[PDB]
């Protein structure tokens, strides 16, 4: 029953999920000033090059993009991490206009929109326990801004007609998502949570600098999801982000001067 409306949005969302008031949510705002730099963090080791995406699904939430994680195809190491960690899927958090639309802030800037690529830790053997540890999954997020268009997005926003309605999918194989990152691999990184139910304390955040940018265009199609099923009231799939938590005893690390 939770979404992002009135009356099942972020706020009501601990009722059902009362990790939702705990030591480690996310997102956060990232105080650039504050983060420390820390020499001993290691550039972060990205490896897609055999990613096999299956399918692209509206859950009602968001759109995702599912990748086979039944064996180490594409994995993300190093940076904060300790072992190795399968790509599972990615998706995205939006908004109604330019903005808002990004769980993370930095400085209380928000973007356009923000992409998780969520991995899950090999030790723990499927993401089902992974969730259960607090070192279970490691989510690189990306933020976007709005100005030129991101070609390696395109593939994707062509594809958005065809699930524009809760439980919809489609084919959605021979995608690189190698084409979604932005030339830095620059982050900050902090322990926290899923960003929707069931908000598990189980994620390292590794949240990179750069933002790449997407055009309106691109955008624009994103807002032309719906929430809703197919039948039911139409109700534009836009501001589906958690907005920023309470911080609490938790310090951010940036892995650059
Ligand atoms: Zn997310």
């Amino acid at each position: 029953h939770w979404g992002y409306g009135k009356h099942n949005g972020p706020e009501h969302w601990h009722k059902d999920f009362p990790i939702a008031k705990g030591e480690r949510q996310s997102p956060v705002d990232i105080d650039t000033h504050t983060a420390k730099y820390d020499p001993s963090l290691k550039p972060l080791s990205v490896s897609y090059d055999q990613a096999t995406s299956l399918r692209i699904l509206n859950n009602g939430h968001s759109f995702q993009v599912t990748f086979d994680d039944s064996q180490d195809k594409a994995v993300l190491k190093g940076g904060p991490l300790d072992g190795t960690y399968r790509l599972l899927q990615f998706h995205f958090h939006w908004g109604s206009l330019d903005g808002q639309g990004s769980e993370h802030t930095v400085d209380k800037k928000k973007y356009a929109a923000e992409l998780h690529l969520v991995h899950w830790n090999t030790k723990y053997g499927d993401v089902g326990k992974a969730v259960q540890q607090p070192d279970g999954l490691a989510v690189l997020g990306i933020f976007l801004k709005v100005g030129s268009a991101k070609p390696g997005l395109q593939k994707v926003v062509d594809v958005l007609d065809s699930i524009k309605t809760e439980g919809k999918s489609a084919d959605f194989t021979n995608f690189d998502p190698r084409g979604l990152l932005p030339e830095s691999l620059d982050y900050w990184t902090y322990p926290g949570s899923l960003t929707t139910p069931p908000l598990a304390e189980c994620v390292t955040w590794i949240v990179l600098k750069e933002p790449i940018s997407v055009s309106s265009e691109q955008v624009l199609k994103f807002r032309k999801l719906n929430f809703n099923g197919e039948g039911e009231p139409e109700e534009l799939m836009v501001d589906n982000w958690r907005p920023a938590q309470p911080l609490k005893n938790r310090q951010i690390k940036a892995s650059f001067k």
